[PDB]
């Protein structure tokens, strides 16, 4: 394998942790391949679930806390610290809150969060590298609570960062802002990406095409599918009681993607820097309610 960039897996990694008995588990949890039979039940359906009011509620305690897990990552963010030291204070902080960490073997993924650095598009595998100054990094936390899972990531800086590190990631934390802020019933699930892709080239940069928003409740992974870029033909549209989100990945370079031999961890061909934000939403009847947002404080981490 030839790297496409500078950042290398930094092997070994610490054995898989176990989830207590006393949490809930996932189907994929005990599977030996990590898979979702619940979700390959529905694989090449477009219809999207209208949530119930109890549906409702299980999503709005499982976002809320996996957006308090985020924070906790956010809050060890400084040079030195390893990927691998992140995924384990997430860990601990997932059984706290009495939730199973919805990566942690889902199609036999190694690690209880996703942690990606500069040319790492998403799905890095905690490892034990210690984060450089001038690095970002993102971390993808996802919950699972009384069913239902939950799903959010910001992309962070490592000590002092570039210029341009500073503008791809304030675009891209745009980019998906202005997605959100055309979410209400109506709405094709199509048009999000044309936005997105609009903010992302006016600012010269370029959008992910093999990675999109989705579905989210009882399922991880489900309808709708949400491309973040423009002219997709995504089906759909927007109602009241759908759930899902929308994560764009925004590039310094070209967009497309190759995949390391570990299976999971998405790079740019390229090896330029990527970012990501990542919220989930429920569609209300005049609007949305983001579900993963901060509920005490204004502004994603990277800005304060
Ligand atoms: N939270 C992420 C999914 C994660 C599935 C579990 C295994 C690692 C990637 P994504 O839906 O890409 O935001
Ligand atoms: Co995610
Ligand atoms: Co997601
Ligand atoms: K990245």
């Amino acid at each position: 394998y030839r790297y496409t960039g500078k950042l290398r897996p930094h092997y070994p990694l610490m054995p898989t942790r176990p989830v207590p008995s006393y949490i809930q588990r996932p189907d994929y949890a005990d599977h030996p391949l990590g898979m979702s039979e619940s979700e390959q039940a529905l694989k090449g359906t477009s219809q999207i679930k209208l949530l119930s009011s109890e549906d409702i509620e299980g999503m709005r305690l499982v976002c809320r806390l996996a957006r308090e897990v985020l924070d906790v990552a956010a809050g060890m963010i400084k040079p030195g610290v390893t990927t691998e030291e992140i995924d384990h204070a997430v860990h601990l902080a997932c059984i706290a809150r009495n939730c199973y960490p919805s990566p942690l073997n889902y199609y036999n993924f190694p690690k209880s969060c996703c942690t990606s650095v500069n040319e790492v598009i998403c799905h890095g595998i905690p490892d034990r590298r210690p984060l450089q100054e001038g690095d970002i990094v993102n971390v993808d936390i996802t919950l699972y609570r009384n069913g239902y899972h939950g799903d959010l990531n910001e992309t962070f800086f490592v000590g002092e960062v570039d210029d341009g590190a500073r503008k791809l990631v304030q675009t891209t934390y745009e980019c998906l802002m202005q997605a959100i802020d055309a979410v209400k019933p109506g709405v094709r699930y199509r048009e999000l990406g044309n936005i997105i892709q609009k903010h992302a080239q006016a600012n010269g940069f370029s959008v992910v095409r093999s990675y999109c928003g989705h579905g989210i409740h009882k399922l991880m992974h489900t309808a709708p599918n949400v491309p973040h870029y423009a002219k997709n033909k995504a089906v759909g549209v927007m109602k009241s009681g759908h759930v899902f989100t929308i994560e764009p990945m925004i590039c310094e370079g070209g967009w497309q993607d190759e995949t390391w031999p570990d299976g999971w961890t998405a790079v740019t061909r390229d090896g330029k820097r990527s970012a990501q934000f990542e919220h989930t939403l429920l569609v209300t009847d005049t609007g949305c309610e983001i579900l993963t947002r901060r509920l005490d404080s204004a502004r994603p981490h990277f800005m304060s």
